[PDB]
Formats: C-alpha cells, structure tokens, sequence
C-alpha cells in the first residue's frame, strides 16, 4: 500500500490521474519522480522547467555538475539526481523530441528506464512539446513498464482523451 490518491486504474501496474505532477510530488514525496529531460539536463520548460522551478533552481544547479562530470545524456537514457523537495529521487529520462527530429523508436528505451524502480510517478514520455503521439506513447508505456507507474496528466482535455481511447 502507498499513498496516490484518486488515481485511474489502467492496468494490473499502471495508474492515471489528471494532476499536476509538481503539486503530486510535494503532496506525495514519492521514492522516485521522473522529469522529461533532455540530453544536456537543460530545464527549460514542459515538466523540466515546472519541476527545476518549484526546487528553486537547485535541480539545474545539480544537474550542470552532472552534465560537467559526465557528459550529455543519451536519447532513450537516464541518470538518478536527487529529488530535492519534491521526492527522494529524480530520474531524469530523455524521451525522443519530435519537434527536433529524433527517432521516435527510442521511446521504448526511454521508458526501459522505469524498470529499474519500483514505483514511481512520472509524466507521460515524449507528450506536451516534445511532440510525441500521446496516445501511442501510453501505448508503449503499458506495453513496456512492469514497475509500478502513477501518470500525471497535466492537461485536463488531454486526460479525458487518453482515458476514452484507452484499449
Ligand atoms: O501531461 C501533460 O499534459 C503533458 C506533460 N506536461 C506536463 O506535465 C507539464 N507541462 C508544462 N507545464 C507543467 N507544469 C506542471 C506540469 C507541466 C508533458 C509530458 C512529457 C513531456 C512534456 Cl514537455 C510535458
């Protein structure tokens, strides 16, 4: 037993609800928050920047050491960082950006990534600005995935859709 509240039940593992993962994360402190990164850890915006926002800037301050040390990330890959006030952990995964043409292929070893946890909450890979078919992205989420996953779906209009067409 954890403690997500009022989330849809998808699947045997996979859980939806229409929140903001920011406010979920401070409501909840999970083990494991998943941002949407990119390669360089560059939290501009979409759910990089709401979460790097609401640690004070200390999530890209982190990470610039990281990227200093380490090097970028790969498409399809993953690093663990703190989760600062938010959650024990981040893991920040890079999902494919459509918008800048990259191989919507990798989506599933982005989300390989996830199964290294055994629970998280985490937004829907690749959706929002990244560009991706958000359906399919869910889609590959189930069909990858056997940790325990709670999605946080900003978009109200987005979340209706993705539950009605849900098969
Ligand atoms: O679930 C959605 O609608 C799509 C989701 N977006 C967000 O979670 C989001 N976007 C902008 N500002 C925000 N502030 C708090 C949350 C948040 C998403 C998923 C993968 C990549 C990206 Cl880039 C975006």
């Amino acid at each position: 037993v954890n403690s997500f509240s009022g989330y849809l039940k998808l699947t045997d593992n996979v859980y939806i609800k229409n929140a903001d993962i920011v406010e979920e994360a401070k409501k909840v402190k999970p083990t494991v928050v998943v941002n949407a990164a990119n390669v360089y850890l560059k939290h501009g915006g979409g759910v990089a920047g709401a979460l790097n926002k609401a640690t004070n800037n200390a999530m890209q301050v982190e990470s610039d050491d990281y990227i200093a040390t380490n090097g970028p990330l790969k498409v399809g890959g993953s690093c663990v960082l703190s989760g600062h006030n938010l959650a024990k952990h981040c893991l920040h995964v890079v999902g494919p950006n459509v918008n800048k043409g990259e191989d919507i292929q990798l989506l599933k070893s982005a989300y390989e990534n996830f199964n290294q946890h055994e629970v998280l909450l985490a937004p829907l890979l690749s959706a929002g600005i990244f560009g991706a078919d958000p359906i399919h992205s869910l889609r590959v989420c189930v069909d990858t995935v056997r940790t325990n996953v709670y999605l946080a779906v900003f978009d109200k209009n987005l979340y209706d859709k993705l539950v009605s067409s849900f098969l």
